[PDB]
């Protein structure tokens, strides 16, 4: 009852990792092995659809895009922190990337169980996360910078 | 149901900011507004007396050792994560620090309640935390940085 994602960069389109998925007691774990992302605070959340590629908007290229926007089973429309509920479901802790580009520190997400991930995207952002659509959407999580789909 | 506590750098004697405690359905978070903190990953956790000063061990002064060890009520004798049971239930997220030296980060601890941490120490330490007590003793945390006594 642990699944392994492997996550892609979508801009170059090579392989950076994979985040190791189990269930405990309290909600699911995130625990990354990732490579070649820049350090910082990144937007880290699960999106609605089983897909990496991309899309396009107003005749411009969103990579990632096909994905979709945040994984919202309850129809809450807002982006907000993994403890609070009236938010996207799909909103996870931020990720931390070291200076010398790994994400290694596993996070918690309460509200999650295994069973409904599967199908779903898991995200990284370039921006971080304030877990706020102010000042901008989303928590300022941006682009999409490194996809994997949860099987 | 909200506490505020002031956090002191132990170096310096200087006030670094507060941390806000509060208790949701999953847990509770501590949403931090500190600023002169070394960036990066942090140990942070619940030690167990409500005390910031010195101790001494060898001849040797112990910045925040007044503080004892990692609040452990079950016993366990263990250092681990804040989803785990069998470890010190003081073992909080660790906490990040941004390129500004400012930690705004929230967390959260599934595993404690906010009537249990009155009396109690938040510390802050130097080094990260694996979440083991390997390849160093309390997830390499190593020396104290920042402490503050839950009122
Ligand atoms: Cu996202
Ligand atoms: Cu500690
Ligand atoms: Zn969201
Ligand atoms: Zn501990």
């Amino acid at each position: 009852q642990d699944l392994t994602v492997k996550m892609t960069d979508l801009q170059t389109g090579k392989p950076v990792g994979t985040i190791e998925l189990s269930q405990n007691d309290y909600g699911v774990v995130f625990i990354p092995e990732l490579a070649d992302l820049t350090p910082g605070m990144h937007g880290f959340h699960i999106h609605q659809n089983g897909s990496c590629a991309s899309s396009e908007k107003d005749g411009k290229v969103v990579l990632g895009g096909a994905a979709g926007g945040h994984y919202d089973p309850e129809h809450t429309n807002k982006h907000g922190f993994p403890w609070t509920d009236d938010n996207h479901k799909g909103d996870l802790p931020a990720l931390f990337v070291s200076a010398n580009g790994l994400a290694t520190n596993p996070v918690l997400a309460p509200r999650l169980t295994l069973k409904e991930l599967k199908g779903h995207a898991i995200m990284i952002h370039a921006g971080g996360d304030n877990h706020s659509d102010m000042p901008k959407a989303l928590g300022g999580g941006g682009a999409r910078v490194a996809c994997g789909v949860i099987q």
